[PDB]
């Protein structure tokens, strides 16, 4: 049976990324309610929560297939509630890089949000079960913005009472969490019966390089994903003008969700259409970003958000439905964490260079450019294989 704790699981999701502060973050934290500098939010504060990422994502993983998949979702529920406790009373430097670190925490405790259905749903609807799930975390976002949007072009809502339905929220997905049903069996721990598998983990190069594009393809999109508010604030400062960010984030979601949804009904030959849709979507892409740095116009580069998250939900979906076809129920999560953890290496790296401030201590004018070149550079290589 498994009814119940699809709806418990759900009812999280649904309530845990409906978070209408999620689009307005950094016109609430520059704005008049915490007196943080553009420079202190760029440089200082934001490449916490990718540091805040790598470290904390080994151990938790490792406490995910440990304890049973339940204090981990508990865990990620109690740092929602100080998360956005920082984010309602927290003032200075100090305290926003400890909100950094607790998000840097739920999202690490994100995969063991979307990894708890493989333990109580039995191995019939593995496929359905979850192929609603993360749909619900779609449908929690975009309505989860335009909540968002239609409170503050409508009822003029301040942006501390939007995070205050946010705090409310993640409250509901607390309580929605303590009632899990503690599952039975792990999936490599207590699992009913790996230093010497690696090599059974990695006899394949077509894993290896959709791995290693994965990769590449989500650093790339989790840097974007962290400064593209900060460009938005750039381009048009929020005192200034009324700036349609939860909007355009939700039509962004959407447009990826759809995006995603028709990468799933893809009937082409694969070794006829890889070869060239790939380098285009991927010079779309890099396209997008290239837009986002040169406009001046906020509305280019809101159209270049909407264009950058779409084509790169469909090329990552691309991704997935690639990695996923040989592997096993044990092989998808063990190769995923692994590559998960190369990308956030490579994030790090890439943040220590460009984005914190003992480094290069660009500003996010130079940074878009930057990225724009990254995605280019991930089209260069793939173009050295359309010669190969
Ligand atoms: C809480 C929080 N902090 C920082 C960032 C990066 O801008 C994000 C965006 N995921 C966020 O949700």
């Amino acid at each position: 049976s498994w009814i119940y704790p699809t709806v418990i699981l759900c009812l999280f999701g649904f309530f845990s990324m409906m978070r209408p502060s999620e689009p307005f973050l950094i016109p609430y934290l520059s704005g008049p309610d915490k007196n943080l500098t553009s420079a202190e939010i760029t440089n200082e504060i934001f490449p916490v929560w990718t540091y805040s990422y790598l470290v904390l994502l080994l151990p938790v993983f490792v406490l995910t297939d440990y304890v049973r998949y339940k204090p981990v979702i508990i865990l990620q529920g109690i740092s929602f509630i100080i998360t956005w406790l920082l984010l309602l009373f927290g003032q200075g430097v100090k305290t926003m890089q400890v909100v950094e670190f607790f998000y840097g925490m739920v999202t690490a405790a994100e995969v063991a949000y979307y990894a708890y259905i493989y333990s109580v749903v039995s191995p019939e609807h593995y496929q359905r079960v979850s192929g609603y799930c993360r749909s619900v975390t779609l449908a929690a976002y975009t309505a989860g913005s335009v909540l968002a949007q239609l409170l503050v072009s409508l009822a003029n809502m301040s942006y501390f009472y939007l995070n205050v339905i946010s705090l409310a929220s993640v409250s509901v997905a607390f309580l929605f969490s303590l009632f899990l049903p503690m599952p039975k069996k792990s999936m490599f721990f207590h699992a009913k019966p790996w230093f010497q598998d690696l090599k059974e983990c990695y006899s394949s190069k077509r894993l290896f390089y959709w791995s290693l594009w994965w990769a590449f393809a989500t650093a790339g999109f989790n840097q974007v994903l962290n400064y593209v508010q900060i460009l938005w604030d750039y381009k048009a400062p929020s005192q200034d003008s009324s700036i349609y960010n939860g909007a355009v984030e939700a039509i962004a979601t959407f447009g990826g969700a759809v995006a995603a949804f028709a990468v799933g009904y893809v009937k082409v030959n694969w070794d006829l259409l890889g070869e060239l849709a790939l380098v285009v979507f991927s010079v779309v892409n890099a396209g997008s970003l290239f837009l986002m740095h040169y406009t001046a116009n906020i509305w280019a580069c809101y159209a270049g958000y909407l264009i950058f998250k779409s084509s790169y939900m469909l090329l990552i979906t691309i991704a997935v439905f690639q990695i996923a076809v040989n592997l096993n129920v044990e092989r998808y999560a063990l190769v995923f964490g692994i590559n998960t953890f190369i990308a956030l290496v490579i994030q790090t790296i890439m943040t220590v260079i460009v984005v914190d401030q003992r480094g290069l201590n660009l500003p996010v004018s130079i940074q878009f450019l930057v990225y724009g070149s990254y995605f280019a550079v991930i089209a260069g290589i793939f173009l050295m294989r359309s010669m190969y």
